[PDB]
């Protein structure tokens, strides 16, 4: 078996146009621009009327501080993720706000398919090979069953859909940490959430690396919104993320 | 292993409390009988003008042919399920209008958990037990794992977090057929929509049985709500319920 | 010139239905039995072991407190809302949680549409006339409107169109405080962020006011989920809600 | 009374930054070719076998023909609308899978706010001088109430308090015609719900108006995902779109 590392590379967010018989400008661009329209189209200000919060910057810390998250709604990001283990994105798309796009294995040939090692296993040479070695005799065992099921529905005259209600049986065998991949797509309140929830202590350990590469990448984009994140280390070497 | 044969109970329903002072009745209770109740709020209709609608399976079926499904979220039904797959339901959680609590395999030992059987192999003894062995085989090395891991995470002091943190892992080479048990909760909205887009011949036939599996028994709670659905056969001996709306 | 008073009725809840073959009993039923099957099912717990948790009351105090809140929107309750205003169930519909099904201005009459007076000049007499006496001019001018746009509509044969597409026009006239209408379904988690949200200080007293209607009829029903909430009364003299969680 | 004109600017839109490691190239960028991405991703598609289907076009309109409306998740459109009525978001706002940030009333000047003129009565200066009549009636009635009510908070010594709790109970008077404004977002697939549901002949002709305006701004950013759509005229001379899906 091959081993995957987690990538997480960021793909879309928000282009903000602004709109030109309102007058208003800030010092911001994209997404960050659009949620302070927002917040001030909540009150026509378009004067900048508080001068503590002249700045998008400022603006968007008050936002967060005052509990006006639903203004946080208007800009997403959307992120194309890899290296991600099928227990993992179980346990993601439990989380309503988002929308996704996953690799499907009732689709997708799955012999050559590669393994995410938990976080729990990656110091541990033994640990890891008994995992790649039970991820091989997994899809030998798939591609035993997808040939087998091929020949059962061989009077199945659309091939294409034969070649499915094959595939989709025999992925049965495929281990938890088998590889997907999925675009995930969050607006910045879904996102804070996210990361609030999965960034814990409580948190199974390989949501937890992801969600907090999320915060990181997020951060960059949006410094404002997500600058109330902390990154700590725990005792036993791992990170977490918290408000 | 062990196989699990799914199990679908029903073990919550709405219960409904006519108010007393709205000149109403209806011949029907439960969700049926909130869903007309809501429908007539909208035009304060208590009197029933018209002998097509004047029963509430007439009433209902008007709301749905008139496309008004709103109405349809204020009941709903309550579901216990058993022997469905973990990737089963992996497919069942993109559902994002219903409510879900599951059997975490970070908190339930599973050196002994029972296996799904595809459909389109449960007729067949071999591949049965083509995927019991390599089932098997991975409950052994699931073991060995935890074990291992255990010992890895001994100097975790607080022994019901350690196992966690050993499941949590060990659990990676458990299979896409290992057994979950679910609780789901939907509006009757949610799971029309949910028979519509898992019933059909396009959906993999577990999730699939599933879904007119819950058919048949939400129309035995409700049946003017889940009437225009229609079950049929297939080519190859499965079955799809499909609705023209 | 008729003025409407809150008025909140319980019309729907969660029945519950254990099933047969799982080892557990608890000291409940409905909504916030389910709950609790729900949360065991997680971790195929039936026992009791635990006499913090033994209970009903117990363990969904303990679920509360780690803040396991998926679990709470198994169990749903639905009312009857009549006596609130239209500005008032603006801000009502803004919670995207909730079901909704309201009488419509488009079907309809408001000829003789009370209003709702708001709290903060419910004493003041004087104040109380220039709203009753605003409305009976904007109730007089919908309905100046609506014969004038029914007779500009004559040749829309069908009488239910007419009606609808003259009364939709005349509402433009009527005021925000005129009488609504309204069930609301919510499942208990999303009552829970609804009650914490608009029974605090910072809400608008007639919202307010709804809220912790809403939370005295939940703890009559289901006591243990909402009984972290608390009812104090403000400098003011209106009363607010809170709880750590 | 002011009467404003119905105004929809497209002021956020989706940009889209192919990842480089992907073995993929479309002819489009934004919105349209993040969807596309999206769906090649399901099926790791990324060579691009059909050539009906190898252009972004051909790629979108067979996503809508198969109905994989997930996809169109991805990519959203911001608009700030001006000129609609109160009673027209409290339609809009009925749609939960949208985000809003509206002007609000317990915060914003309404002493001279503008009135939206209900489409029916627009072409008759009989009608709309009865409406803008009745307004001004409203925002004088409206003043008597907002003065008179700071001074029964006089007591209460926090200002922009006192004047948000005079507020709060003086647009009780105000009318469903007021004109408010708001900035709306939703992805690609709730777009076209909102379209499907309120470019409908029955639905109210103001909503109906807006969803047709949306319609265009969103056709133009992404044709191929609103193509189904055609606007068409009834017999009235009012306009509505429709989608055969
Ligand atoms: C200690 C703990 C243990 C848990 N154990 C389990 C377990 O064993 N098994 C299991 O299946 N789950 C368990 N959960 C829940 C699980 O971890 C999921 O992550 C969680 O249910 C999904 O995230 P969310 O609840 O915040 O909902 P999200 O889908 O992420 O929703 C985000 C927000 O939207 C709102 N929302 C979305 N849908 C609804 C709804 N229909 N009604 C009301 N509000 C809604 C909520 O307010 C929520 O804050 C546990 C949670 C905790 C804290
Ligand atoms: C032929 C086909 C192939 C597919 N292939 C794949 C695939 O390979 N990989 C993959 O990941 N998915 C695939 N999908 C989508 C997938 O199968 C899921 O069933 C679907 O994503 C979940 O159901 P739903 O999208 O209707 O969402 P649900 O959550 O069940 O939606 C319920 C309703 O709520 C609304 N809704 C919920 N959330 C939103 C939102 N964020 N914005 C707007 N409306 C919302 C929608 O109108 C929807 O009808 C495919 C779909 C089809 C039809
Ligand atoms: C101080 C303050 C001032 C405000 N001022 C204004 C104003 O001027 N104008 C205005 O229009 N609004 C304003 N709001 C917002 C408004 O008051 C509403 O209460 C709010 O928009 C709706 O309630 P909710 O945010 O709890 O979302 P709800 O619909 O009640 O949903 C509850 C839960 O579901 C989740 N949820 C639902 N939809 C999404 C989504 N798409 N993405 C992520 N999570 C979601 C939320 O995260 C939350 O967890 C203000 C709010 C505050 C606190
Ligand atoms: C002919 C007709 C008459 C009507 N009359 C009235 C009336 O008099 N009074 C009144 O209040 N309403 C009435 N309605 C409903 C109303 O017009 C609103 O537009 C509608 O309630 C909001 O749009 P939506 O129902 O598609 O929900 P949206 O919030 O727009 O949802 C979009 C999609 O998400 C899904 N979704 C969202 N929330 C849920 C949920 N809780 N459960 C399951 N799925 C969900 C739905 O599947 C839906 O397809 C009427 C509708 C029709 C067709």
């Amino acid at each position: 078996a091959e081993t995957a590392p987690l990538r997480v590379q960021l793909i879309a967010k928000t282009d903000f146009l602004a709109p030109p018989d309102v007058p208003w400008t800030t010092d911001a661009d994209g997404g960050p621009a659009l949620v302070e329209f927002a917040g001030r189209a909540c009150y026509q200000s378009w004067s900048k009327p508080n001068p503590k919060t002249a700045t998008n910057a400022g603006y968007l810390r008050h936002i967060i501080d005052v509990g006006h998250f639903s203004v946080l709604e208007h800009a997403s990001v959307s992120f194309y993720i890899t290296g991600i283990s099928r227990s993992c994105t179980h346990e993601l798309i439990r989380h309503r706000h988002f929308s996704y796009s996953q690799l499907s294995q009732r689709y997708v040939p799955e012999k050559d398919s590669r393994v995410v090692v938990p976080p729990g296993m990656e110091d541990d040479a033994d640990l890891r090979h008994i995992l790649t070695e039970a991820a091989d005799a997994a899809r030998a065992t798939y591609s035993e069953l997808l040939a087998k099921l091929e020949a059962k529905f061989a009077d199945q005259p659309n091939a294409i859909l034969r070649r499915k209600q094959a595939r989709q049986a025999a992925r049965a065998v495929l281990p938890n940490a088998t590889e997907t991949r999925i675009v995930v797509t969050g607006n910045y309140r879904a996102w804070r959430h996210f990361i609030a929830m999965r960034a814990s202590e409580h948190a199974d350990v390989e949501i937890r690396r992801l969600a907090i590469e999320c915060l990181r990448q997020l951060a960059a984009v949006a410094p404002a919104v997500f600058a109330d994140f902390e990154v700590t280390t725990l005792a036993d070497g791992t990170e977490v993320a918290t408000s």
